[PDB]
């Protein structure tokens, strides 16, 4: 037969959302949880008790169910392990700059320095935040492309044009794909746009707009292609596609390319499968529905039309050919295979969300070529983790000091007008003056 396999690999979970990999040489599988957790699986399959991320005071998630408001998105630096940097986009609640119901969030936090397997809270960098008015349609995927720019695919947000030109506290940035250069210098902005943005003069972080309502959308690294599913409410179901070519200044906006080769009514999302265990998967955009149908988008290099062809499941050994609940997220190695996450109203109530491992029972589980050792995760040691004092450390390694600190790492405070007599400048604007001189500078003696 050619079917695939599904695999229960972790259980007790809180509603999933996603799961992916640091990219950091331990083979560490971080997984997203609705309500704002991310935890992490070891490769030898150990869900480590203390989170790795828990920052669910801060994320407003949705009861409900259909409700989208919860932990979104996590996207790893492609130099974590030298500067330990995540993104994180996530739903939020003090706002008073214009109308919503809350804020879809993007942040960029930094591992501790002292635990490897877990972030510090204090490290929170606001990137973007996106006022938001309905509760659906909202999107957050964050991922990296190669030459290292950040890519943010934001939904509708259900956004209308009526409350658009309603009030302003509303933002351009809704249904569009955003394009960022994190790799900055600068201490005045939180993050860099490429010159070769379209936008980036225009009296700009905009790549391409047009999306609607996107689940999880494939991206294949081979110049980069994202080709996302789309509900578009009660219309249709489309897939959108995105390429970029090779090296290219953008002027004018990359046209969001439509085309409509769905049947089965509404999808997941899907991915580009570049793992190993699978030799016939490899190169393959894989799409899933809620209920575990899965679909290839595949293109004909003659008449490049694209062409959906069903995947069966089937039971080989413990291996089975279905999985409980329902499918709510993606997930990826850094070996690249492949993952499910589910749950469903019955395992949602007892805190029953399931990671199962997608399987090719034709292969072995470990074919030669797919031997990789394992290079445990190790405390942060670049120069601008160790040095830079307090205020934030820019994934490039420049040290951005806080008001009223200055040098290469911030370590030398600032006095307004001048320490005197001596005096030592310790904290911002304090002074320690030596016996017998006073005031706020140590201007007095008597
Ligand atoms: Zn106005």
């Amino acid at each position: 037969h050619n079917c695939f396999c599904i695999q229960e690999v972790v259980s007790g979970l809180r509603q999933p959302v996603g799961a992916l990999h640091s990219g950091d040489g331990s083979q560490r599988l971080f997984i997203l949880e609705k309500e704002g957790y991310v935890k992490i699986l070891t490769p030898e399959g150990e869900i480590f008790k203390e989170p790795y991320l828990d920052i669910h005071k801060l994320v407003q998630s949705g009861i409900k169910g259909g409700d989208e408001r919860g932990l979104l998105s996590l996207a790893f630096h492609p130099n974590y392990k030298k500067n330990g940097k995540l993104y994180v986009s996530y739903t939020t609640n003090r706002w008073a700059i214009g109308p919503h119901d809350h804020i879809l969030r993007v942040v960029e936090y930094t591992v501790s320095r002292k635990n490897p397997h877990q972030v510090d809270l204090r490290t929170a960098r606001v990137f973007l935040e996106v006022a938001e008015l309905h509760r659906k349609h909202l999107g957050g995927q964050l991922l990296f492309g190669p030459d290292g720019f950040l890519y943010i695919i934001l939904g509708d947000g259900m956004i209308t044009l009526d409350d658009m030109e309603e009030m302003d506290g509303l933002s351009d940035f809704t249904g569009s794909v955003l394009r960022l250069d994190v790799d900055t210098d600068m201490c005045n902005v939180p993050y860099s746009i490429p010159r070769s943005n379209p936008h980036f003069n225009s009296t700009p972080e905009v790549f391409a707009h047009g999306l609607h309502d996107p689940g999880r959308c494939a991206v294949d690294r081979h110049n980069l292609t994202i080709l996302c599913s789309d509900s578009n409410g009660k219309n249709r179901s489309s897939a959108r596609i995105l390429q970029i070519i090779k090296g290219k200044d953008y002027e004018s906006e990359p046209s969001l390319l439509e085309f409509k080769p769905f049947s089965n009514g509404p999808l997941v999302g899907g991915f580009v499968y570049r793992g190993c265990q699978s030799e016939r998967l490899y190169g393959s955009y894989v799409f899933g529905d809620r209920n575990g149908n899965f679909l290839t988008l595949q293109q004909s290099p003659v008449t490049k039309q694209w062409q959906e062809k069903p995947l069966c499941l089937g039971t080989s050994g413990s291996c089975r050919g279905y999985f409980s609940g329902h499918i709510l997220g993606f997930g990826e190695d850094e070996l690249g295979e492949v993952y499910i996450l589910s749950s469903s109203k019955s395992m949602t109530q007892t805190h029953n969300g399931k990671l199962y491992k997608i399987v090719d029972p034709k292969r072995p589980l470990m074919p030669e070529e797919c031997r990789a050792t394992v290079q445990p995760a190790q405390t942060l040691t670049s120069e601008c983790s160790r040095l830079c004092r307090n205020g934030y450390c820019t994934p490039t390694g420049k040290c951005c000091c806080s008001p009223g600190w200055e040098g290469d790492f911030c370590r030398t405070a600032k006095c307004e007008p001048a320490c005197r007599h001596g005096g030592v400048c310790v904290r911002p604007n304090k002074c320690l003056c030596k016996k017998g001189y006073l005031g706020p500078q140590c201007e007095h003696h008597h």
